[PDB]
């Protein structure tokens, strides 16, 4: 528990992480700019250091999906918080 | 919702441990609930106690002439139950 996933902001995670996880239950590669888009954080806060702190917390890796364009996998331990995180967005 | 402006590691820790005290009937105090969460006892007071209270998670009581303790909600009920879940994820 140093995890730096206990450092994150409990909003930027319900957010992400779930957005993250219904993108591959569909298949789907998003772009940051989908994810920024799907999930409803503020781009400035994404690109500030937000994404950053997901990949330092061992929860996200980034990837080149193509020319110019980026996407974030879960990680596996990112992906059985995600699940977690959908039961907890039932409940607010 | 205040509840998402929270800090992750507070509201796992926090929630959890009084659900945890609830199941086995007991009433803790608050300097109870600070040491089993392992939060700092600067860090409950000086804000986090207060920002469960307005996210609607918990309610303070007094609960004698000594001692005061956290009643969970039923919002913060059902919350801490999938946080115990995360926890099993972290550990
Ligand atoms: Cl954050
Ligand atoms: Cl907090
Ligand atoms: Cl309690």
């Amino acid at each position: 528990m140093d995890d730096e996933t206990l450092r994150l902001q409990f909003g930027h995670l319900i957010r992400i992480l779930p957005t993250l996880l219904e993108f591959e239950k569909k298949g789907y590669e998003p772009s940051l700019a989908e994810i920024v888009k799907a999930s409803g954080v503020s781009e400035k806060t994404f690109f500030m250091g937000l994404k950053d702190r997901l990949i330092r917390a061992g929860l996200v890796k980034e990837e080149t999906l193509s020319y110019r364009v980026k996407t974030l996998k879960l990680t596996e331990k990112g992906r059985r918080l995600a699940e977690c995180l959908e039961k907890c967005r039932d409940v607010l």
